[PDB]
């Protein structure tokens, strides 16, 4: 079936000046907390996935005024997840399948997605998002921030190649069961230059020639045990210095790390939060899912509430930015 | 940003023959049928870890039918014919990525020699088997193919399962490197069924593509931090595959984990192998075997048939270990 | 530069059930008029290129009355063009949008597709001239009438593409007069060829084409005018001695008019004795109609044409009278 | 249907160093012509149409022998035309029908065609052809020294714009009734930069830009009556300089000035010998419908034998070369 290339979308809503500054800015902002020049904690939150746009700007409305609060010890941005990952079968995101129904209406979801992320840039919210599929970043890595690589393809060689020809910074999650050496391997891939097959904005394969991403680095997210404690940070820490990699690092409250429990990215978190008390050096960010509504819903009928992970909601989300804010200050203050 | 030639522009110089159709539409519905198990035969995946020099592979190849057409009775020979490598970092991608070895890039030039070779391999009755690593490579030669192999870094990859839903072979899925099987399975079940997502059609255009499943998928167990080749191995994958809904039969890799990366330990696992197919061994329908001309491996392309890759077994070495897999298997279905 | 394809176009402007059901009927009608099915008059009027979509609109509100009040005597239809071709030398809304040498296609495609979606939406069918082998894709589906101008009547390219199109096609005579260029054309474009040319999603194919049944020709003066009933007896000889259709079009301006635009009324008077006498080889007519009569150098009087001078509304409602009253009493015999 | 686009054809037959060079000097000849820089006479000359790439090549071996002899006087250019226009319906040439029995392999006929013109230039004889498809000439304009635009196109404008991005001289024809201003007017138009549409060397539609083509000129090919004589010549020279452009013209001694029978073209050209002779400063060429045997056939039966309009064969094709080579080696002296 025939699908609209990235071009058309462009030329519907094109990047305003506003956006491509934001943007800009917050990829070099972030470029610095990889490499240690910052010690401003990176904090990548909201939704486990966008099913409903409207309840996403509602947040980040909301989102908006912490960011702006807390902006010289934390910086926010937020989880816009249209590209889901599932274990067997299931709805891959709002891309895929914009109307929730398997009617695989791509070009609506394209257009909805650019949209959205386009709002949120024009109103000064930041965004962030899994790169899953070889061909949809051309219709809006214009508009991201930071960039995520899942666990499930930190370990792919296309997904090393993508990274290396994106323009913004991109963590790589450690492996589903906690391996950590794939991620450290991802930077080392993505750092250097590729030539490969992909697609151009005017919809056509073509050969592409990157030049690599410096600012690449690891999140951890857990595995058959979490890994988010400073004995985990350290270990890791070592590793990524040995292969010759920057040894600052995120840590997902949330996923393995959480072990699917909603109400335990609290308890990650502050753990965290002592790190950055005690030392906490390695760590230049974190990664949260949070909603407007706690929990999750098989079906979307509730407003503001996940149909995939499991969130915090909108009040347990204020608790946490606080304590990681005041937390970094000190940090900060050494 | 530099110029493709679309599909259309390689399969107008190189269409496929009356014969390679037939063998490929054969070789398929016989791997099938060692899949779902319907025949006992044993799928042999064989030859280099890469291919670097065609001439060497035409030669490789030319050995290899003897044995094929020897052993037609017990074993169900492929050549390995990889085109495109994984690394654990950085490094050569293959043939297709830089055919001339040389940092060039030259990918017009390794996508028709690949097909090509793939051409000349079916012509002369040798059919092919190869990893589908890319997302838009594939269109270019997967008519071609009659066995595609995902591999242990990308089998947990769901941009990787879509692609195996829509290809017209057989697929085997390779466990993760660590030796984790359970991705492999899920892998069988997500390529069974019905995707859409974004592909790149022969004309060389972005597309939606709708896929119907592919019913013959399988896995394959390659090692992780230990090897797991051996009857308890398998009695314990062949349990999980049950409990998952899907066929319970497989194949084992020589090779790679398998091997502890040490080529002369293939001949080990073949052995353990022959020796499970003698006491029972009903759920094997398969081995891989990282073979060459010459053993061993090197960095630069000095000697003629020597992997630039994984090191692999020699020819005499491979005389030695298809006589042994043939042995074996011959009792197997005699009973 | 980089161009958007139709499907870009189409997406964000798709034909409605209304415009599509319009510009279906119309076709069909105007098709019942080729071929002597209904003696109706086909009415070609409008501006002569399209400068300003509001006034577009605007002119096709007052048009509209007159469409519906004469609907069981004339078949009116707006000329919705938006440039010229030149003898050489504003490049039309398509090829320049913002009047002002600076080529902005894409916007100019947007905004052509954009007011005849909007025509279509409020009862008024469109027709234009297809000057490219590129551009018909974004907006033939509003079409329920095509010209291929006396420039390009003999043009093998020109007759390849009349062959592929879903409406009716005028063929006008070539520029000196010559008609037989015109009827040659109607028996090209009726068969079937293969040929390149580009798909909706902006790529080159070979394409089979079915030919077009509905081709007439249009006569629209050369060396002298062409518009009386001696030269159209000729004309119709000619035809069926070609074995096509002996219906056809007479364009009151252009080179039938000459240096007078006021000499339209003339024309059309012309035509209308000629429908009262007999004039049964007549289908229809192309007029050349604005709000503002005349012309100017540059757009600064609000509906009033920048290319070839055009008639007022008032002479227009003129006009359509006097010829609606002749064809009644046609269509009466 | 599945086209390949340019680039395919480009990759299998690329362009070598001395097709290259020899299209590259020719052009620049040609160019020395049309403004009078140089006397020689251009002669357009060789098949109606193309129906068999082996007769072609033999023809041109043929000629080569005479354009090397002739040299000091004619720069002899080989008539390759692939496309023809119909007075309504017929086979429209090798492109769109190679195999010549309706079944239209477009893409056998571009390679065919290119195939031609590639090893004409690999054999030192230059080509020229009519472009009459808006996206065949850029399968193989970069073999062409020489293109025409056809009396029934000349007043086309896509032609015009056409001929206005062409890297090559082009000649327009006068229109079919005999009307010059036209051509003029042609002239005037191809010589101005324009904006339109057209299709790329990988098959897409793009917006492109031309420069001009400063190289062009007319053709009096007749129209009612003949237009040949000192008479016609004189005529359309003051019209040229009129309009303010090139007063070098081309003659036909075929089509309409030969009133479409191909003994008379002797006739048109020994009356162009005579205007040489005795002044003929505006003529900077001729064009001639030659082949290896005379006359026509309606079915490819005869080998050597045009299929579309009567051609003189090679015994009076000799004749006239040396006519008009004698002749102008007299205008030069002056
Ligand atoms: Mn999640
Ligand atoms: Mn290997
Ligand atoms: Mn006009
Ligand atoms: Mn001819």
């Amino acid at each position: 079936k025939e699908l609209l290339p990235p071009i058309a979308h462009l030329y519907e809503l094109p990047i305003s000046k506003e956006a491509s500054g934001l943007v800009h800015r917050t990829r070099q902002e972030i470029s610095d907390l990889v490499h240690g020049r910052d010690k401003r904690l990176l904090v990548i939150i909201g939704p486990c996935s966008i099913h409903d746009p409207k309840a996403a700007l509602e947040y980040a409305e909301r989102l908006l005024k912490l960011r702006k609060q807390y902006e010289n010890e934390l910086l926010i941005v937020m989880r816009v997840y249209f590209e889901k990952p599932r274990t067997t079968v299931g709805w891959k995101g709002l891309i895929n399948d914009p109307h929730l129904d398997g009617t695989f209406d791509i070009n609506f979801g394209l257009r909805q997605a650019r949209s959205l992320l386009l709002s949120l840039n024009n109103m000064g919210m930041p965004a962030s998002t899994e790169f899953l599929d070889m061909i949809t970043p051309q219709y809006y890595a214009d508009l991201i921030s930071w960039g995520a690589i899942g666990a499930r393809t930190t370990e792919s060689q296309v997904h090393r190649q993508l990274a290396s020809g994106l323009s913004c910074p991109v963590g790589f999650k450690n492996g589903t069961d906690g391996n950590l050496k794939i991620a450290i391997d991802a930077i080392g891939a993505a750092s250097h230059s590729h030539h490969f097959l992909s697609v151009t904005k005017a919809g056509h394969s073509a050969i592409v020639h990157t030049g690599g991403n410096p600012d690449c680095h690891v999140i951890l997210r857990g595995g058959k045990e979490p890994n988010y404690d400073a004995e985990h940070v350290s270990e890791a820490a070592e590793q990524l210095r040995a292969a010759g990699v920057t040894d600052k690092l995120m840590i997902d409250c949330s996923h393995a790390n959480s072990r699917k429990d909603y109400t335990r990215q609290m308890e990650v978190a502050q753990d965290i939060a002592a790190q950055l008390e005690q030392d906490g050096g390695n760590i230049m960010g974190v990664m949260v899912e949070s909603h407007l509504v706690e929990g999750r819903q098989d079906k979307p009928e509730v407003y503001g509430k996940s149909i995939t992970d499991a969130c915090i909601g909108w009040g347990a989300t204020e608790e946490l930015l606080a304590l990681l804010a005041g937390a970094n200050k000190k940090r900060m203050a050494r």
